[PDB]
RNA sequence: UUUUU
């Protein structure tokens, strides 16, 4: 009982995607705490437009004013949870939506997405059906975690060099003014949750989002946010090509599911400062792609993604909060599945089973 | 968040 994942298999007419929409969100601060509101949040925030060209040093403040958040603590889906339980009787969709509905995190559907055409990194996810809903929630392969503890200094900077773009993009408050003399803290994060659905397959996700924009004549969620994204500067049209090949295809993947209609790249060059901008519209991507013969094409990841949501529905019978099944997969061959119980795999707390169950 | 496919 496994899944096939070649692009060909799933190359059929673009499945029925609902448009999202927010049902609520959450912030995490300084010290990684929740919160149910969006103190969180930040506000999209460019270079004045008689100002000059932008010239965001990112390397800034690494590594004194950086404060990342601690990586060996795997939450998990425990801040969404939190979120579904202080809800779980304010839901729209009806009696019962819940049960019916695939719970998990915005960026576990993205690696579902790209995964016909991924290559290199492989990933693992575990499953759990508790009153009827599907909960998936990803695991650390042991490779990556080897490779995360292995992380070279340089990939350790570019990854605060993401986090300090943002810094440069965002003010604390609408029409402010952005403050780079600040500390990068990753543990401050503003999460949408969303409801969307797929082929026949109903979601709730939660995804972090970068900022909102006030300028957008669309004030309405998930429409008003824009995503932020840092890329090395291109120059030659083999550059760009790779770019709309590879990098692409996840800038679209990740914001397409939360229904994000724009993300914003700052192109670094080698010395570490961004010096140009550009809005890349999340429906406009494929365009780039659409008749090359080496692109990606969304109707194949959105008909995987559903694949393996009914794979996912029809592997899981079991309706126990305590058993997983574990979906793993490896470029170069299919996901395959074995099944787990308890400790280290079991994901679902007590303090959510508990509550639910009463 | 980020390097690469
Ligand atoms: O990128 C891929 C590549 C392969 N597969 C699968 O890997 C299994 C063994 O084929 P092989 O690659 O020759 O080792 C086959 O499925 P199978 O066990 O025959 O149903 C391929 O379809 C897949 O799902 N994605
Ligand atoms: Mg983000
Ligand atoms: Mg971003």
């Amino acid at each position: 009982p496994s899944l096939r994942t070649q692009p060909s298999l799933y190359s059929g007419p673009f499945p029925f995607y609902r448009r999202p929409s927010e049902l609520g969100c959450f912030s995490l601060d300084a010290q990684r705490q929740y919160h149910g509101d969006a103190r969180a949040l930040r506000y999209y925030s460019p270079p004045p437009i008689n100002g000059p060209g932008p010239d965001f040093d990112l390397r800034d403040g690494y590594p004194d004013r950086y404060q990342p958040r601690d990586e060996e603590v795997q939450e998990r889906l425990d801040h969404l949870l939190r979120w579904v339980l202080e809800h779980r009787n304010q839901l729209e969709g009806g009696p019962g939506w819940l049960a019916g509905a695939t719970v998990t995190w915005r960026g576990h559907l993205t690696k579902l997405l790209t995964t016909p055409y991924e290559r290199q990194e492989g990933w693992q996810l575990a499953a759990s059906r508790f009153q009827g809903t599907l909960y998936l929630s990803e695991v650390e392969t042991p490779a990556a975690r080897a490779q995360r503890l292995a992380r070279p200094p340089l990939l350790r900077e570019l990854m605060y060099m993401g986090y300090k773009f943002e810094q440069y993009m965002c003010a604390d408050k609408p029409g402010g003014s952005p403050d780079p003399s600040g500390e990068v803290n990753t543990n401050v994060a503003y999460c949408s949750v969303l409801r969307s659905r797929l082929g026949n397959h109903p979601l709730l996700f939660s995804g972090e989002v970068d900022c909102l924009n006030p300028q957008a004549p669309c004030t309405q969620p998930p429409s008003c946010y824009v995503e932020l994204k840092t890329s090395k500067e291109m120059h030659s049209p083999g550059q760009w090509r790779s770019f709309y090949r590879h990098k692409l295809l996840k800038w679209w993947a990740q914001s397409f599911l939360p229904g994000v209609p724009h993300v914003v790249a700052g192109f670094r060059n080698p010395e570490g400062f961004v010096c140009s901008l550009k809005t890349f519209p999340t429906m406009e991507m494929f365009e780039n792609v659409r008749n090359d013969r080496e692109g990606w094409n969304p109707s194949v990841c959105m008909n995987f993604c559903a694949a393996f949501l009914s794979f996912a529905q029809s592997t899981v019978v079991q309706d126990d909060p305590r058993l997983v099944h574990l979906f793993s997969w490896e470029p170069g061959g299919p996901v395959t599945v074995s099944v787990h119980r308890d400790a280290p795999y079991a994901f679902l707390p007590s303090w959510y089973v508990e509550t639910m169950t009463q």
